[PDB]
DNA sequence: ATAATTGTTGTTAACAACAAT
DNA sequence: ATAATTGTTGTTAACAACAAT
């Protein structure tokens, strides 16, 4: 199913998902930082999704996209403490109400300038939900050293 | 501050927080009907509460009014699952994103026509969340038999 | 949906489920001795339920008919301990394989000969499974005092 | 005894325990899969525990098989939540009805066509009890990619 | 006076969190 | 050397059990 999940994200992204994320093939391996794709997200949700997140992330960007062959949202999250996929898995499942299988989830991809953009352009739209100092792996990746 | 809390009820809706709720002293005592008194509750948090509680009860009725003094909602809930106050508290307290401060807690007062009308009458305003089977106690003291 | 839970049992073991047992309007009230009527009984179950429910009854008797428009079982079970409704429902619904709804729980009727015929004509068939002496306020109602 | 167990399995299936089971040396240790050899089971609590673990489990795959020497049981759980062998000693202890001692309780060795294999052969055989889709290790390294 | 009703207290699955390689 | 992997240990919902009227 991680085929639509992908192609919906592309289509509705202008890019890959693996292009903003680095892989994790272990579940149970706890991390700070995470990306988050959630596909059929309600309003209501996504607007609350971040108020809740803000109490428990050192930083948060929350983004949100849509058209009629689907709707998707983007999180690049970044618990104060250290949370498996599962783990983040469980919590965000309900804090959004969608099924797990609505979720797609791996670690950030850091070393990648192509990537650090992403988010750097994402936070110059106004649309986007911004809370906390821009990591740093971004700026220095963005800025004119 | 309670004090202050059934008179901005009693304000808000008009009729002592005790005429529609029976006596519990123990936070560990677990039932399956609650009621609660919200209050400072944002806006979203009300509207994201009802569809996300509707995952998890047979009957749930919700209300939020409020003026130039405070706000304040009230939830008719009937868990699938029985729960002790602590358990609400804790649960309603992070799904409203609020101070366990701002909630009231005891189980409805079923035995009794005049808090049954309560309900009765909140169901009568189409500004109100209704979902699931209208309660047998709630019905037979307000139905002619 | 009891309509039909009962009049099943009556098509198919000759009086009303009434008959033999009392009620109690409390699904909360903790109680020894329990009647069941299980709708939906697959064999395997109920011969398995028969070799648990020994390890924790003074006395157990099974029985069960059935034919094409239902088929149902009735057990006298006789917990070692004080057991709510609600326990006995989850612990059967459960070791059983039946949704909550395809039970009927409620004490036997004690006081009655009719109601003690019932049990001691079940135990004189041999495809009952028994268990454990006869109880008490059944002999002492059928004895040739 | 658990010696005259392994033997008792490898007399019975003719291959270690050892040879399909990955180590976990603390029954606190949690995990979603695992690998269960029963010993002394009742004919009867073999069939019910398939229908009824259906009812959590992803995936399970059972075989049965004795002598006159003893009877033996192998499982390959994948309950659709994470477990502890203290949980799972629980409740397959009570479900099979027998005592803990009569249970042999380890994840399966996952990664190893040979072990991978086992279950494959033994998805040969018409007198064993399937249910889900095969497991992705399973599946991987027993087909050709 | 049977039960309806809460107290009141253990036990334990379901987990998060984190040490440790 | 990143993670994949279990240890290992709290916290707490989901309950049984039972005191007490």
């Amino acid at each position: 199913a991680t085929v639509f999940k992908l192609g919906l994200f592309k289509s509705l992204f202008l890019c890959s998902f693996h292009d903003i994320t680095r892989l994790f093939k272990n579940d149970k391996t706890t991390n700070q930082q995470w990306v988050l794709a959630v596909f059929g997200l309600a309003e209501v949700f996504f607007e609350a999704s971040f108020e809740l997140l803000k109490k428990q992330c050192s930083f948060l960007q929350m983004q949100k996209r849509s058209h009629e062959g689907g709707t998707c949202a983007v999180y690049l999250i970044c618990f104060n403490t250290a949370k498996s996929r599962e783990t983040v898995r469980n919590l965000m499942a309900n804090m959004l109400n969608v099924r797990e299988e609505c979720l797609m989830l791996q670690p950030p991809k850091i070393r990648g300038l192509s990537a650090a953009l992403f988010w750097f352009k994402s936070s110059l739209s106004p649309a986007t939900l911004k809370h906390g100092a821009l990591p740093e792996w971004i700026r220095a990746q963005t800025t004119l050293n």
